[PDB]
């Protein structure tokens, strides 16, 4: 292996553009999650059992 | 391996762009996680059983 | 390994641009997370089990 | 005239982005104008006679 | 004419990105002009006859 | 004319960037103008007759 002049990119995010303009947004809630934003998860390695990598929004009730 | 004027890029996030204008925003909440930011996680090794990496918005109710 | 003139990039955030104009914004909330910030985690390594890496709104209710 | 929270973009020139890469580039001459880069040229009132207002790569050989 | 929480921009240039990487660029010349880099004119007013307002690359050879 | 919180930007440039990576650059010259950074120019008012506001790259030769 070798390079010159390279470039390499695992595992990213970019250029999220998000525009709000006159935005009305009631919320209500009880007991779980909610989600409203912009969430940017970005990993290279996950390893092992019964993981869970990368939640948004998630509700685990056992 | 060797290299020459390179460039590696595991694992991250960039150029994240939010813009609100005018917003109006009511938020009531009882008891589970509410997002509405701008989450961000960049991560490059993540091991282990059990494990929940980079979680967001998230309720874990056993 | 051997380099030259070089770059690594492991693990980062960057750029991140947040642009809020006349922004009304109630919230209540009872006992659970909210978030509405902007939140910017970048690790290289986590391990270990039952680990909870880079979290933001949680809730553990065992 | 009154305005509020307002906005107003008379005579601007903005989010000019140039990319280069692995550019060779010969370039010979004799007495006449050339131009490579980017120009950006940005004016709000020009009066007057004979005027040349903005100009970019001329050559006025009366 | 009155304002609240205003913006005017009457004449202005900005957020020029230039990006060369590997650029290799011969030039040779007599006598006249050459322009190659980024150039950034922003002007309000300009009056009176005979004027050359923001010349860039210009040759005049009365 | 009254104001409040506002903001004015008669004439101006701003965020001008340029980034330059590995460049390999010969220039010759005899007699003649040669540009190659990056020209930043700013100006309100320019007044009078036979005037030169804002050259750049410039050869007169009567």
């Amino acid at each position: 292996v070798l390079y010159v002049g390279s470039k390499t990119k695992e595992g990213v995010v970019h250029d999220v553009t998000t525009v709000a303009e006159w935005t009305k947004e009631q919320v209500t809630n009880v007991g779980g999650a909610v989600v409203t934003g912009v969430t940017a998860v970005a990993q290279k390695t996950v390893e092992g059992a019964g993981s869970i990598a990368a939640a948004t929004g998630f509700v685990k009730k056992d």
